[PDB]
């Protein structure tokens, strides 16, 4: 009952508040987790493991749907079975059309499938490696870059960018959770000559930033982002600015979900960040609201840098194929 | 009398030729004098017969050379100061609502017309000395520090406009040279004396260095009625770059430079010039099929440009056609 009670732990830390604050920490727990259940859980065929991995997912996704990693690794690990039952047994085009099955037993699936977790752990290790490495190409001497919120991918990326080139970094902070002074502060003290400001004043200096820089919580099927607040404002005035908008974002952070679904796509917080309490009476007639996502079209960005290189928005759905079953949108 | 003819001759061989004087202010302070010259040194009874007269010689100076519109800007403008003058002294416009709603001659000669109409063109030299200075003097309030400024061949007003940012501020300024007659290379060396770090780029870059540049100052030859610009050629490609990455276009032109024409004059508008700056006559059998076009100026659409900075302050394009109202009369277009 070790594994109930640690999937139990997991789902009651999704709904509360986030145990994992960085999103490589959910993967990995999400991996173990995921790894357990295949070792402990007694299965015979690949289909009875795939509908329980899809039971697991459905309840973890239930938990908190905004986010979207534990969905991405469920679905990750979903293909996995897919191909290895397909190689141990023996893509949706036009030449599929053109030119042209579970429930069978192999023994020596569980070992291929372990090793598969454990090589897509390992890839997970080093992709904030990977993109801090080929940080470089981007920045030359004396730019200006403009970033929202705190993200460690971009922390990575400028501190990585720091060591050979001088530059200068203007960091809106993200309210109301204002966390884009500790990316500041960070910064100052690699030496980056950093600046802080406010949401307010973005448009106000993008027509002095050579580039925008910025994370992401999770690229949709279309490229589309949902990032934090505050962002599709970012996006809105570089594509006024035509300063090409840069995304650092490592590939388990890639969704095949797609904009229009059920509108649950914003996560709304206590008013109390926008309105205090001691406010009084108002507060009776007043409807605050506290939106921590926004979503992002993906026509508003430039490039997408990951751990496999730089690629445009419009290529995003090769991505999805090589990644997530087209049978596994649906979880 | 027949030194006055000698000197209209002169005048119009020179522009009809090629070049003098060197700069705009000068040939338009040339301009206002030849014409003084032919207020008083010719006999006329009506203001009628004066203006008549004024129009036959801008007719055949602006004939002379049509690419110069500081000519017939200064011809339209003696005409726009004696008709004001003869309104005024006779009895007491610009075709509004107003006026169509609530309802000339020109003969009749009145003796204190003439000596006033002097002292108006006097005043309009006065506002022909301090034209540059009073343009410069308000250069601080549109650089900031470490700003990044971008300037298209060699323009003497943009020069003094840099020259007064530089005495308190420090700057960046890439210039452009204008191919073929590149005389961006002149100002760079001349703001490079000043010591204002200038770069030199030839005018291909333009677009890939358009990124990282804040502001861009240019001058002009002649603002049209629109607001619309003939410019040295590579500024509308300057000016479609600085639109696509949306900074600000700075057009830094003295109100002597504003022309009551609009661009459907096109077949003139350009200036075409000896083929020999673009391909040398050195070439040999190629240059007899092939055909060589070397255009000295190009037209820039109102939308492309942000702001115009004169002697008179700042404007927006959309408001050119309230100045030109102001300094000429609508039956003196056709001149």
């Amino acid at each position: 009952s070790e594994l109930s009670e640690r999937i139990e732990s997991f789902v009651e830390t999704l709904k509360r508040g986030g145990g994992p604050r960085s999103s490589e920490e959910m993967a990995r727990e999400t991996l173990g987790l995921l790894r357990q259940i295949i070792t402990d859980h007694r299965w015979s065929n690949a289909g009875e493991l795939m509908e329980l991995i899809r039971r697991e997912g459905r309840r973890m996704t239930a938990a908190q749907p905004s986010e979207t990693t534990v969905g991405n690794m469920v679905r990750r690990v979903l293909k996995i079975i897919r191909e290895e039952y397909g190689r141990l047994h023996g893509q949706e085009s036009l030449h599929k059309l053109l030119t042209s099955d579970f429930s069978f037993h192999y023994a020596q699936l569980q070992s291929n499938i372990i090793e598969a977790i454990n090589e897509l752990l390992v890839e997970l290790e080093g992709t904030m490696e990977n993109i801090a490495a080929q940080a470089l190409e981007h920045i030359h001497s004396n730019e200006v870059i403009m970033t929202i919120g705190f993200s460690r991918t971009v922390e990575a990326f400028l501190k990585e960018a720091a060591r050979k080139r001088k530059f200068h970094v203007i960091v809106a902070e993200c309210a109301p959770f204002c966390q884009g002074h500790e990316m500041a502060v960070n910064l100052s003290k690699a030496g980056i000559e950093t600046t802080v400001m406010t949401d307010a004043a973005i448009f106000a200096v993008m027509s002095r930033v050579n580039k925008v820089i910025i994370g992401t919580k999770t690229i949709l099927a279309n490229g589309a982002l949902r990032a934090v607040t505050g962002t599709h404002t970012l996006a809105l005035a570089a594509k006024h600015h035509s300063t090409p908008l840069i995304v650092c974002a490592p590939m388990f952070k890639l969704s095949p979900q797609f904009p229009n679904e059920e509108d649950s796509f914003h996560k709304f917080v206590a008013p109390e960040e926008v309105l205090p309490f001691t406010e009084g009476d108002i507060l009776e007639k007043v409807s605050v609201h506290c939106p921590v996502f926004d979503y992002v079209p993906p026509e508003l960005i430039t490039l997408f840098i990951s751990n496999i290189g730089g690629n445009a928005p419009s290529y995003i759905y090769r991505l999805m194929s090589e990644l997530y079953h087209p049978d596994d949108h649906v979880l």
